[PDB]
């Protein structure tokens, strides 16, 4: 029971365009969606707009909810195509706070491209992966560090537009099977993350990298017989996840420049849209 009196009336005002109105949102609590470590998500109907909500938990204090709510007003006014979108938020006077976000159809990235329901083209896989490039170029450009980019923190929507998740208030570990313990995603991480645990926009491009050889696999696990304690000296000695059967020379090559152990010299995402974008227009689909 989160003691709403006592929020100060000037934060209260400068935020009220992130909030939803309890009147606005019906939650459908029967109907589980998915759950991370910092709450569950159920499918709700938004004043109607599907949408998905999640009961952040670890919210108790007053000093904490105020800050959730200066979050949702800085996150609120992220906005991209490929970058998901903060609906508002929620407050009870019963039960912890809500996030809403937008219902994505089609779920996370990985378990779509694993699916045996569906065939994406190796175009479609490309265009996947330019998607996120673009995500990610945006929140670079916001000066935002990802710092958890894989295949699993991506969502796809219902015409099939990937969604960079997985950030500001939808942050969670909701798989942790691929996390070692801080809970670190060490398969995905950069050579330099991995020996100092800092993370940068650079260190995005090489996550970006291996998210981009889930894609052309349909969702490999990457390295899962390289040891936790063993992938530092892997990477040390210059060694690579192998080129995909059905990824295309160049796009390979993309892969590589993104592993380079000079952070420095790793394209950035501006650099992978450009190259992405030529590699995927190489390809003929259906109408274009
Ligand atoms: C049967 N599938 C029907 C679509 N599904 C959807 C649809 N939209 C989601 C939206 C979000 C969002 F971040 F926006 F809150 C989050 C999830 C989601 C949440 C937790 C685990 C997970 O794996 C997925 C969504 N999961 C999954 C299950």
């Amino acid at each position: 029971h989160i003691d709403l009196s006592a929020l100060n009336p000037e934060l209260v005002q400068a935020v009220q365009h992130v909030v939803i109105g309890p009147s606005s949102l019906i939650v459908h609590f029967n109907e589980v969606i998915g759950r991370g470590h910092f709450g569950c998500v159920y499918h709700g109907t938004l004043l109607k707009i599907h949408c998905a909500v999640k009961s952040l938990n670890r919210i108790t204090d007053i000093g904490e909810v105020s800050q959730f709510l200066t979050e949702g007003i800085i996150m609120k006014d992220f906005s991209h195509p490929n970058v998901l979108s903060l609906l508002g938020i929620c407050l009870r006077s019963e039960g912890s706070p809500l996030v809403v976000l937008p219902y994505m159809k089609h779920g996370d990235l990985r378990n779509f491209i694993r699916n045996e329901t569906h065939n994406p083209t190796v175009k479609d896989l490309i265009g996947f992966g330019l998607q996120v490039a673009k995500g990610m170029k945006y929140l670079a450009s916001k000066k935002f560090v990802h710092r958890d980019l894989a295949a699993r923190n991506c969502m796809l929507d219902e015409k099939f537009t990937v969604k960079v998740a997985d950030f500001g208030l939808a942050r969670d570990m909701y798989d942790k099977e691929y996390y070692s313990v801080a809970k670190l995603p060490v398969k995905w991480m950069a050579l330099e993350s991995l020996q100092t645990q800092k993370f940068t926009t650079k260190s995005d491009v090489w996550s970006f990298g291996v998210l981009l050889w889930e894609l052309m696999t349909r969702g490999a696990p990457p390295y899962p017989d390289v040891n936790t304690f063993d992938i530092t000296v892997y990477l040390l000695q210059g060694r690579r996840l192998l080129q995909p059967e059905y990824c295309p020379d160049p796009l390979y090559e993309v892969m590589l420049k993104c592993w380079h152990p000079k952070a420095e010299m790793r394209p950035s995402f501006s650099e992978l849209v450009s190259r992405i974008s030529a590699i995927f227009s190489t390809f003929i689909g259906e109408h274009y």
